[PDB]
């Protein structure tokens, strides 16, 4: 059912699986060793599998994450593919592992005890290394469209890495103006025109980009509080935004709002994101 | 969204109260629904609330409406979740179904399984086959086909009544895109009918394939079927006629019922007409 892609097939026998990783609500996702992968030592890396109850869309949808993750090139910030079983059994897609877990989760954990606490030179950094990460895919012609500190792995060094391309698309993927376009992202991280107008560019991803800070700055909050999705966009229509975070500096909040700017083109790139978080985390640093 | 007198309950009737359920697709919570049974205007019923979780997408929303239209469509039934009633207008879309405080049937199952605890008896596996059988058999005489039949979609009540619950995937019998190839792409595989794949269609006969699964998971306890056989490689094994063997505590004349559940052919397999009037005589003469 599937083809052999040699550059990436990787030997079964070679593969060691471990406990389970996530809560494995959409899919199987467990520790594994994998011998040679790297030329005949163990690496301890991330397979995704489909799940017992998995429908055929679930097969396919796994199929396509494999082979959008062939089209991202290697980078610090990116959950990276490294190989796959194919052939005679189950379908194993091997990606980097991250030992800390999900953001989400990760910027919970160190909430004030009222684990170490995050600096705010941290939650700084944790941005700027997310905005390269988002540069590097922009430059790639791929929109990731499921931004959001769920989708964000965090490494035993506190290296951030986008991960979930599972609605990922290439640039040219995208069927403009069609009534089902964007129907599967999470609304919340959504920006207006993927809906209003049934379109999706980077700066699509950089409104997205804009709630991830938000959750960042909130160790982890829930973006709108108390907003149910039915009623979000009539509210975003009317000019409404989330409130500063507390302890946020006006100058990130500033930040958070141009990247909600009604107009797509009027909202600040992952290059000049790059650059501005850059400089405020070497201020702080200084 | 739409005006419907008929089912419209007023939210401040509700008082909302812990999660149930995992919350993997959507969330569901109990609730406290106060004069929800018009007969008792200032008594509080116990319910059970479907909304969406706080990351819906808006494919979310139209399938928790279409859920909550096709409940609105099937009738009430003993052996079935129906809809109570619905909240729809300013503010978070709330569909008011029955609770059924003992949870799904395949945890039920598991949670009963030899080393709230009580082991259960043969007669106890058929009459609860019965009493789905008896779901089905309604369901079917309303047109309408539920595509995601598990033991995870059934629920027991209090009093240990099965009730076929979940019908997110459920269709009326002439609203289903016959042959277009994403036709069935969302169902559960190891409980799909070979022709629902194969042909991209689905009818009654399709559903009795699946309660011949759900067949297999009762009277293995909670077991998880095809074990070791991934989906990737499962209809393959189907079309050379592999079938799962018979559960341990299942008598040959249950396993044959299993058996003609899983005919290749749709038409040669039972309907759930008859499958109520064979458990219903083999339930006779065990109990």
């Amino acid at each position: 059912e599937l083809p052999e892609d040699p550059k990436w097939e990787f030997p079964r026998d070679k593969l060691t699986l471990g406990k389970p990783l996530g809560e494995g609500c959409f899919g199987q996702v467990v520790m594994a060793e994998a011998v040679g992968i790297d030329p005949k030592e163990a690496v301890t890396v991330a397979v995704k599998m489909l799940k017992d109850d998995a429908t055929e869309k679930d097969l396919s949808d796994l199929v396509s994450e494999m082979e959008m993750m062939k089209m991202i090139g290697k980078h610090k910030n990116i959950i990276n593919l490294l190989g796959a079983c194919t052939q005679d059994g189950p379908l194993y897609v091997i990606v980097e592992y991250a030992s800390k877990g999900n953001l989400r989760e990760y910027l919970r954990a160190r909430r004030p005890p009222g684990e170490e606490q995050m600096t705010f030179k941290d939650l700084v950094s944790c941005t700027y290394q997310l905005a390269r990460g988002m540069e590097y895919l922009a430059s790639q012609k791929c929109i990731h469209r499921d931004l959001a500190a769920r989708n964000v792995l965090v490494t035993e060094n506190n290296v951030m890495k986008i991960a979930d391309f599972g609605l990922a698309r290439d640039i040219n993927n995208i069927d403009y103006y069609k009534k089902t376009t964007n129907g599967r992202l999470p609304v919340k991280w959504m920006a207006p025109e993927a809906l209003f107008d049934r379109v999706y560019t980077h700066q699509s991803d950089v409104w997205s980009f804009g709630v991830l800070m938000w959750e960042i700055f909130t160790l982890g909050g829930s973006p709108y509080p108390g907003i149910p999705v039915e009623e979000l966009f009539k509210l975003l229509k009317e000019g409404h935004r989330m409130d500063k975070p507390a302890n946020c500096t006006n100058e990130l909040y500033m930040m958070m709002r141009d990247c909600w700017h009604a107009v797509p083109s009027q909202r600040p790139t992952f290059k000049q994101l790059v650059e501005d978080l850059d400089r405020i985390l070497t201020l702080t640093t200084n």
